[PDB]
């Protein structure tokens, strides 16, 4: 299956503390560079996650952080993935790399590709945000932590700033809720890691979201690009474009800038 022998891993350095515990860098079998996530005890519904990991393991796409396996025959649980040299996208954006507007749209395309794949498989992310994206040594952005919020053990919140009205009111997660979050993700990229609704608390942001207050147009984003992210914020979920339409629109803008 997808079980990796924990005795075939080696911890060289600790990259930091992500969601669910610490992340290590090391070698798999003494042959492959990999990152190792140590699921902190008591931070996740492990039984449900272990059984669901089989489905998430089979998801294959270049813009999805490639998963190599897990170590569930022990504790803490291990998750072996590829090593993204540049780490989290949020910290990567807040470090100005002298980002060119063409590069910003490039990052949106990377995420939109992975989301279009998850959409084709009817797999919801539920927590799409710059903090959950990773960048490799070549500057490619890949989506991660997809479908994990459903197993988080809680021991308004912050993710409200990325949620649509139907999620804040009825927790009605769907493909259109990922569309809304992706629109906010585009806002973070063109905002260079700026926090959405930084002036309001979590509860205040939810109130303004329920009232219709959309995120403003970032400075580095043209009206052409802002129209794409703005389309993700239709009040009616059924009126929001799919990731196929979003990816198609992003491709049209990139082709014109060529
Ligand atoms: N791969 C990396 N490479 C370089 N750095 C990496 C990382 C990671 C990472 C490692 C594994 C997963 C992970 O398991 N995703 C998953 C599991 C799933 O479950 C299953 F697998 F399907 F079962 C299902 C879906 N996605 C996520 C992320 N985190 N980090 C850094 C950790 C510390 C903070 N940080 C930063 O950037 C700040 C600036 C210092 C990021």
């Amino acid at each position: 299956s997808w079980e990796i022998d924990p005795k075939d891993l080696t911890f060289l350095k600790e990259l930091g503390t992500g969601q669910f515990g610490v992340v290590k860098y090391g070698k798999w079998r003494g042959q492959y560079d990999v990152a190792i996530k140590m699921i902190r005890e008591g931070s996740m519904s492990e039984d449900e996650f272990i059984e669901e990991a089989k489905v998430m393991m089979n998801l294959s796409h270049e813009k999805l952080v490639q998963l190599y396996g897990v170590c569930t025959k022990q504790r803490p649980i291990f998750i072996i993935t590829e090593y993204m040299a540049n780490g989290c996208l949020l910290n990567y954006l807040r470090e100005m790399h002298r980002f060119q507007t063409q590069q910003l749209l490039e990052m949106c395309k990377d995420v939109c590709e992975a989301m279009e794949y998850l959409e084709s498989k009817q797999f919801l992310h539920r927590d799409l945000a710059a903090r959950n994206c990773l960048v490799n040594d070549q500057g490619v952005v890949k989506v991660s932590d997809f479908g994990l919020s459903r197993y988080v053990l809680d021991d308004s919140k912050f993710p409200v700033r990325w949620s649509p009205p139907e999620v804040l009111m009825y927790s009605k997660f769907s493909s259109k809720s990922d569309i809304w979050a992706f629109g906010v993700l585009m806002w973070e990229i063109y905002s260079l890691g700026k926090m959405p609704y930084e002036r309001f608390t979590n509860s205040e942001t939810a109130e303004h979201i329920a009232q219709g207050l959309r995120l403003p147009r970032p400075h580095l984003a043209s009206e052409r690009v802002y129209t794409i992210m703005y389309s993700c914020w239709h009040e009616k979920a059924d009126e929001r474009p799919s990731f196929k339409i979003l990816l198609s629109n992003i491709l049209d803008v990139m082709d014109e800038e060529s």
